[PDB]
């Protein structure tokens, strides 16, 4: 369980208001940034860059802020 | 699994923030794509007095199945 922090640099955006991310994770997650810029003569492909999320186990509760999401994963 | 297609009303915000320090582009807002493995349950919290309490409000992602994909979008993968 222990309930862990996404860096600041990936928040929630709900519509706008955006809005910090905290994952109580099951199983484990990735994040790939996609792009169509593998361009040939007349098609073009995506291109799948992996994006390095730093996560921290909370430490105490009075952490949190007082507003946030929960992204849950059985 | 398969991929599913969140709306724009629920999106990825990325903030690079730099090597120079920008600290005016602010977010930018990408689409969200799943590939679940496992299901994914999506809460908004608030803060409720209590002296150690957040109210928990939940979120309805209303994911839509592709068969379309815009050019920029992240993949979350579980
Ligand atoms: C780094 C955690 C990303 C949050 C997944 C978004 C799920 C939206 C339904």
């Amino acid at each position: 369980p222990a309930l862990r922090l996404v860096d600041p640099q990936i928040q929630l955006a709900v519509t706008p208001k955006v809005y910090p991310i905290i994952l109580r994770l099951g199983s484990p997650l990735s994040l790939n940034m996609a792009r169509k810029t593998l361009n040939s003569l007349e098609d073009k492909a995506f291109q799948l860059t992996p994006i390095a999320v730093q996560m921290t186990k909370l430490a105490t509760t009075e952490e949190l802020p007082d507003e946030f999401v929960v992204v849950t994963v059985k």
